[PDB]
């Protein structure tokens, strides 16, 4: 069982150099704000800001060694990546099949598109792609021989095949592995496109994602650890996902709080809370951007292009996701590019009041690092390195975040944290309370424990009243 | 009684660097185009393009002396602004209730919210304030105790109480110190939220907002003075102070024009026209820009969405009313960032004709200095100062305004000008003719003088007989 | 009689330097790719690209002299443009007229707008013109006195008077002159204003125009030639001038493919092609922007919008009609600028798949130049000059051209050009096959020979099938 407390969302090198940097940050500011820590890949990569691991192994010299996560382990939660999809190209599985071609101990690890014969344009238009290229890279062997392997995100991330075994015995190795360090929840990365079956989406097929994920989940409980699969698709998924035992993303929550505060709008919100899947972890902004898809449904369309149109100005070009007709497709609104401070128009007590819901929603909060800095938009760091994710990927040194964690806005975001991680009411029950159609009222109860919040989605007024059990009285929290 | 004749709308230090600089301005150019000029705020203020003044009986030096302003009374008749709703935190009164508190004489002055109690999130939602901000300011007094004040605008500008008797007293010395300087016209600078209630909007609340205007007015006619009462909402709104003996702002018509030569369509043009209020005064650029809700009703809701989708590349990023996420949607859009001369295209002929349609509509003509000038959109300026409206606020040296005067387009004005504030049929009445729907027949007549505007929509042309008395023969006006 | 061949659509001076660089190229690489060009106005002219001509008797020697264009007659058919409406105001007809004044011999050959006596503002409206300016221009005589002239366009283009005698003369001396130099086609420029009758449109006049309209296509007769008249408005007028014994523009076709290939449809396009008017010069592309009300009818409104809406982004601002505020709506454009290969998104396989369609439907295929190179958005073209269309009109050096020619997709496309110019099927009949409604199967029958196209609107694949009569056996076409 995890801590019903905050969790921070934060890469090895990007706050301070290292994970040494990292650790003497969080002492300093947040030794009784967190619960957890969800450290972003910090393994060996070789593409796409750490996702293309050759290993779950090591820890890359850059950031540190494995005694510096282990830091860690002894006072909070530890949340990290398991790139269920994909190895790198230079990891030794990988290596090996280069060397050996298909006499490799390892040719069944990856997906090889010659499997499936032809296939038919009907059939790739049903899968949708990440890149502006088929999901299929032609790599060349040691003697000369060339076949092509499934290759979803960029050309160094080879994905593996979960039609055999050799994957499922990498996984729990890695598994077994990353839980003797002290890992208690997986983040399973990108866990909706290990399904592929021609003549589908190769997509979260059902019902072999159900058969993946109660296997992943059933290794994690041997090794002390549960699971956060990472699937960005229409909510239903995430309530399947849920009622399996494992912790959902509340995804829908980052783009239904910028349409809610934008609009002054507490229906659709109030909807969601009411229904919303349980024992999930709670989520503003990611290291990846805003994610539409997550709020089909949850908001209706027409609002949804309300809320893209409105974020248009403050936001650089989006990403997107194509079918069979990639370069040129335009194709679906995937993610908003932005930080989500800058998709409130920089506003102080909207944002506040963004994070006070977000922590009252069930489940557990993550901040993500910018967020909790109340960072803008880092044109300068895009333009440099081309990554379009980057504009919310800033990089702090230990300076830069002293300064910042003493704006008047991230003092009140830390007085939440506090409030949140340490409060007892959070452990009982969730209670929402009638409100109009522009405001939010939401109260936790766990014996004579009780708090409630009220959210003015007209004038972005925060207000969180407390009871006091050493007093007995009612306080207003101060922030 | 004010002159029948065109009136200039100019700030004190944006034609030339002060009054003295204006006045010589108008001698020069305009000694017999205008019989008025509309001075805009020019006392000591702290806050929003003088909107805010410590007093109405003082002239900011940076501007000139009271002397400055007397010569102007002598030829012209001269509107000047009373900020009945508010005035500044740097006023007398108001830093007397910093020091003494509650003790202070001027303490029933304001608008104190303790005296409301607990605001119901229904009723706080009413409150027509357009800040995503509470319309409360929290001050510090001398002693350290902290109260709040009513504050609609920038926190500066601290609202004033017409629940008591203070107010009114200030107002009335106001408009004795205004009228004993010669003003004849008291432009009442937002109005609308004079009356507060909890449980209505606090805007426009009826009847008691007509109870305070014709307290205004009686006090403005004992001193020999009218009232412009300026109200941005809808046109109802304009003949409620049409029919109490006041000057409605003719707000309706420059987006109703706008739509009109855009289009080349004459109905809903016509149709207000048929049924505009008396006595009001007309514009077509204000220094606010061109205001959408009050052509609401006027103009259908498909027509003008037309209008704004038409400015919206030629204009700023306009000026929004609250919680507006619809950022393309008549109802979020309050003004359009833009000068009325870029609004049509920088078409002389449009141009033009919009002012002959507004010499021709029953009431007192306005004509902005900047319309005056045919003045393009000032990017440089508002990218110099934030401000989104100096846009429409353009400097012009004594140099550039002798240049802007020569030009063939301004000439062109400058005529009709010479012909709207001496021809004398427009001291007869209004008679509009039949006309085709895409055309505007439109005829004054006064005993034996009479004088008659065509314009035909489609291509922006402008033509006006009138009738020479002195020889009895029907000439063209050469414009 | 015409070489039923693809056509060249190109300027004498942007190919190049010159026309003798022109017919480089053209020997260069299409020596057996075309059969005929249609070189734009190469006359002296002082406004709107060419179409305002001092004489149809002299070549600019900015281009070259009538050596260089005979050189192309005898290998090629040769379509010339003969401005049938206007001539230039520097023209030595024009010019006598304002030195002399009525006592001109060439008065009569001009429109007199005093003629008509008072136009009531009903009979102004009804014109058809797209400026925003009566089409009536005021010109001041050698003795001074002032008289208005019919004046559609520019004010370099003075209206030619058909209700007179000289407009026919200048024509049937045009037409003689233009004959002698090998001109087979005369492209009948802006034809539909050529009638005049107050309380008309005076655009299309019927049964007038067909009166002018029968008369020149004789003369052009008389010396040997064929004519094509240019009208932009509804396809009723494209069978009308069918029916007559000339050459329609196929102008309902280039955006008609646009929308089959963006929405994947082919109802409306077979349904088209199953009634087309034939003798008609398709095109996809022109010197001018894709034009929208050619297609009205032939395409419903909603998928118009379609069309409108998926290449508002790719294409600059488009050219609208007269007072069309509402610059959203299918009635509002009039053509939009843009070259075609930008309008298919740079996809090499739409871009040929439209090429194909177009060469298999009934009539002679025109390929402009900047197509024939796919070429993109010239932007520094455009921002330069301020001509709006010159986004569409491209520059060339002749090694500009031979590097473009090596580009893939240009190499398919001009193998599909040797073939429709070669393969002597298309001298025979049109047979549309049967097909689903998201894809088009055309083919062509002349005695053994046959030629078949399949295109799937889907997925943008083209493939033609040819019974090869060099071996009896049908063989696929290579692009
Ligand atoms: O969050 P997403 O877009 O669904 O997918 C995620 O996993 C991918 C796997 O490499 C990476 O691109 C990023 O970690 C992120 O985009
Ligand atoms: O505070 C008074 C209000 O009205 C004034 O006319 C101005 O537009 C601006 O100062 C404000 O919007
Ligand atoms: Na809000
Ligand atoms: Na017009």
């Amino acid at each position: 069982l995890l801590k019903n407390a905050v969790q921070l969302i934060c890469y090895p090198d990007r706050i301070g150099n290292n994970l040494t940097d990292l650790h003497t940050a969080v002492e300093k500011h947040l030794s009784d704000a967190i619960g957890g820590l969800h450290i972003l890949p910090f393994f060996p990569s070789n593409a796409d800001g750490g996702f293309s691991p050759l290993t779950h192994k090591e820890v890359d010299p850059a950031f540190g060694t494995w005694d510096d996560i282990e830091a860690f382990t002894g006072k909070y939660d530890l949340c990290v990546d398991l790139t269920v999809n994909h190895i790198s190209d230079e990891s030794p599985e990988f290596r090996d099949f280069i060397a050996n071609g298909f006499d490799s101990e390892y040719a069944d690890l990856f997906v090889h598109v010659d499997r499936f014969g032809d296939i038919s344009p009907d059939d790739m238009a049903k899968i949708h792609i990440r890149k502006e290229k088929e999901p299929f890279r032609e790599v060349t062997l040691a003697d000369g021989t060339k076949t092509r392997v499934w290759c979803t995100f960029t050309e160094q991330q080879i994905d593996l095949n979960y039609d055999g075994d050799l994957a499922y015995r990498l996984m729990e190795s890695y598994i077994g592995f990353l839980t003797s360090k002290g890992v208690n929840l997986l983040r399973l990365d990108a866990f909706g496109y290990t399904t592929k079956r021609i003549g589908t989406s190769c997509f979260l097929v059902e019902p072999e994602v159900y058969r993946i994920l109660d296997w992943i989940n059933e290794v994690a409980f041997k090794h002390g650890a549960e699971c956060l699969p990472e699937v960005h698709d229409h909510t239903s998924y995430q309530y399947a996902i849920s009622r399996r035992n494992m912790h959902p993303y509340g995804f829908a929550l980052p783009p239904l709080l910028l349409y809610s505060l934008l609009d002054a709008n507490s229906v659709y919100l109030k909807n969601w809370l009411r229904m919303c899947p349980r024992n999930m972890v709670t989520v503003l902004d990611t290291h990846d951007g805003i994610c539409i898809p997550d709020v089909e449904g949850v908001l209706p369309d027409d609002k949804i292009k309300v809320l893209i149109d409105n974020i248009d100005a403050r936001s650089a070009d989006p990403i997107m996701r194509r079918s069979a007709a990639n370069i040129h497709s335009v194709g679906a609104i995937y993610q908003l590019t932005c930080t989500f401070y800058d998709a409130l128009m920089q506003n102080d007590d909207a944002y506040i009041a963004a994070r006070a819901i977000q922590f009252f929603t069930p489940g557990i909060p993550q901040v993500y690092y910018v967020g909790l800095l109340a960072g803008c938009n880092d044109q300068e760091l895009m333009e440099k390195t081309g990554e379009l994710r980057d504009i919310n990927r800033n990089y702090y040194t230990l300076n830069e975040m002293d300064e910042a964690m003493e704006k008047p806005v991230v003092q009140r975001l830390l007085t939440l944290m506090k409030f949140r991680t340490n409060y007892p009411a959070f452990d009982g029950h969730f209670e929402l309370n009638y409100s109009n159609d522009s405001s939010v009222a939401m109260a936790w109860r766990h014996g004579e424990h009780y708090c409630h919040l009220f959210v003015d989605l007209n004038f972005n007024t925060s207000k969180i009243q407390y009871v006091d059990v050493k007093s007995g009285e009612t306080r207003d929290l101060e922030f």
